[PDB]
């Protein structure tokens, strides 16, 4: 039996199945109330974050434990976001980030760019196909992004008329980075996300299993590689078919949530994780109920006064008899 | 008997009158230690703390739950901080901004702003009348601030010789804003505050009156509307006259306040809340006191053992009688 | 006997000896799990976080209470960290910092700056020796950082070939400050760090002593001035000799940290500190064993039965002697 801690110091990182407070309760698989900080968005995942699509809806976990349900969404980053020269594969982008949001102390900061000459500072839906900042630069320059040092993974959208990153041609599109970058002869727009900053990780969760209507893509689909990791219900891999639609309500999931977070009586305080098996949890100590025992005393003094009684009385019956002989 | 959340996954947002570490405790209410973390600032509000002023001492909370005890200082936000054209009311912009300090899963981060030209970054009295970051146009430019898909609000403020919104003319002031916006044919100043963004809405607070002492401004008179809301010792509406000035230290807000943090001995690891009615509380569960019954057993035992040695004598009392009755001849 | 608070609402600050996930075992003197939040990076310090080494790993504590271990890095700061005309003192700068991360509300946000022309961004080593943000100024201006009001503490550092503060020629170098700052005909290059803003001072910690190869620099050595200050073991103020090397894994820091954090059943829930000793340290509830409470009723239930059987005797031999008289 699953228990799943449900509790302030932990924070629930999810996508539309947990967005309690924005979706539709029919398209909801987290249907109980989670006793601790809520971080779940529609759409969301954590590639998807640094799209630009959500821009107020970085997750943010500031908990010594976490709860993560989310990566469908993760799936729809395909070749186009890693084909920037030099970026990341997506599979090793995905394993940082999955890291990251479970274990580890993290933050979401500005990333560092400059460039030979000032660029222009705007937005537009040129780059991706929906509003973000960029830098416009109307004639080739150096661009630099990222410091020397960082511990984190930032994302790069570019629309360039020229550039290369050391003389290999750019290709327009995405790409993940987790260490600073040049580019030279660069012409055109670039747009970077923020930085999903990663430091230490000694920190704790439960990786719930984020199932797709279609087969996983690889870099989701290795997040079952990790220690952390926990099934739900799926059929094949796939998101069951019992849910408001082909990937929100599941009837079974919303059961396997609800049952593990209401475990009841489990003394969250005495377990350093963030979860257990219900009948290894510590269980809440109770008041000691001392009705018996006093009932037991109260008896026992009640039978004691009634031999008290007797004896005197078989006293005085004694010496009325030996009065008598 | 009201009892406030009093513990480590509790933040209480506050104003001077909770500022212990930066105020005189003669200006103080909350005079108790608050075992939470402890986010309050002298002249602060959720309104104010976008306008400049207090540049570093933006609301943070980042726990499960909250405690407000602020709303005065914002009632010095009037018509001028609604005046740029399609600025959000100020009813609405608090209703949002409280609404995300006491539920919201929130941050304060950059706000977006960009232009068609290259504009000048520096900083200026003249905008507000106290030194803020502005860029400076001295030409006229499109200007874009903030980003479509954005959850939270941020505050404008701008100094402009020309410019409109929409065709509209723009109006030298300030205005709230939870949407992008665009400025055309832009000269002049413009600040623009960090956003305070809120995002999910499943955190918890209470929410206690903040009087002033005149009648509370309407955008935070409202927040009597929101279920968290709970009142504080007030007279007709504005803040009791037993403190240490019209405004601070009130005897009958101090003592309010201090009774609701120190229930004792509530459990509040057990309860999803912010606060519990004291008799609906949980308690804490403590070790068993086994004297009084240790006690018990004492004294019946000792009673006992004198019954054992009354019985034995008068066994032989009675087997003395036996024997001599035996004696009587036939 | 020392138990330091080891719990979900506790943020441990350190630098290498306690950065369990990134240095090796042997190197570390935090050797046992911490259950609350890690936050301690290799070589990093409260000031050496602003030199622009440390670019993703600032310090940025969120919990009610801490534990700090660290300084021992911050004494690589010395006369030109301090050279920038009106800079703090070190002395000044480090009791802030150390004070912020003990007490603070704190947070890590982004410096203001600007200028009379626009500068430009970009990143060099040239300035610090090692790759960091600054603005580049090739004609003379007036430059600003900070703004009025603010509380928290920065760091500059200045390449300029011209400028004055006020009327005080620059000299090249660094500076920490909490204050805005006005430059008057700057030409150069400046860093300025992220700002520690340290807002109110109501959280609590522990302040362990942080021990170095030789004896601590006076701004660090000063930390010995408040409450919350906590001597570990040392040999005359140096860090001892029996670790792995002249700066860590120390036997008896080790030993002296561990048995701290694993006193027995402390209910940390119940006391608002980061420390107690161990007799005075409030300790976790256990459920009572009423089993020689009843016992006592049985052996006394046992007597009482014996005692009516003999008064029933009693009775029956009063009873037949009378019955003869
Ligand atoms: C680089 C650029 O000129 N972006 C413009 C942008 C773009 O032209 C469209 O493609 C939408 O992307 O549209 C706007 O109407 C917009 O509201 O976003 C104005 C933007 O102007 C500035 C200064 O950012
Ligand atoms: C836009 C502008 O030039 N602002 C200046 C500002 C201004 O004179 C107003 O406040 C008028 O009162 O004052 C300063 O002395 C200041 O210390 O902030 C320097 C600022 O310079 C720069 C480059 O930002
Ligand atoms: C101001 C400047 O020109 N900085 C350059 C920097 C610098 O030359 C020193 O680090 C070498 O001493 O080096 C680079 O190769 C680098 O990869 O960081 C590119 C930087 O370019 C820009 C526009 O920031
Ligand atoms: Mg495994
Ligand atoms: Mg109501
Ligand atoms: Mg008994």
């Amino acid at each position: 039996r699953l228990c799943l801690r449900n509790y302030p110091d932990t924070t629930w990182i999810g996508d539309s199945r947990s967005d309690q407070s924005r979706v539709n309760p029919q398209s909801l698989d987290l249907v109980t109330e989670f006793k601790g900080v809520l971080q779940a968005k529609n759409g969301n995942g954590l590639l998807k974050q640094m799209s630009g699509r959500f821009p107020s809806d970085w997750y943010t976990p500031t908990t010594k434990y976490r709860i993560l349900y989310l990566g469908t969404n993760d799936c729809t980053d395909g070749p186009t976001d890693m084909i920037i020269p030099t970026s990341m594969t997506l599979d090793n982008a995905a394993r940082e980030l999955y890291l990251g949001a479970c274990r580890g102390d993290v933050r979401v900061t500005p990333t560092f760019v400059g460039a030979a000459i000032v660029g222009l500072v705007g937005r537009t839906d040129a780059v991706t196909g929906f509003s973000v900042k960029v830098l416009t630069f109307s004639s080739p320059t150096i661009v630099v992004v990222g410091l020397n040092g960082m511990s984190g993974i930032y994302k790069v959208c570019i629309a360039a008329t020229s550039g290369n990153v050391g003389g290999v041609k750019l290709i327009n599109g995405c790409g993940y980075f987790n260490t600073p970058l040049r580019f030279d002869n660069f012409q055109g727009q670039i747009y970077v996300s923020d930085t999903f900053e990663v430091r230490g990780t000694k920190n704790k969760c439960v990786l719930l299993r984020s199932s797709s209507d279609t087969p996983l893509c690889s870099h989701i689909m290795r997040n079952v590689e990790l220690d952390e990791y926990v099934d739900t219900p799926n059929t094949g891999g796939v998101y069951p078919s019992d849910g408001f639609d082909s990937l929100h309500g599941s009837a079974s999931v919303r059961t396997f949530l609800t049952d593990a977070l209401t475990c009841p009586d489990i003394d969250w305080s005495r377990i350093d994780a963030a979860s257990c098996e219900y009948d290894s949890c510590p269980k809440m100590v109770k008041d000691f109920d001392q009705t018996s025992l006093g009932n037991t005393d109260t008896l026992i003094m009640r039978e004691v006064a009634l031999h008290k009684e007797m004896i005197s009385k078989l006293q005085r019956d004694i010496t009325d008899v030996k009065i008598r002989v």
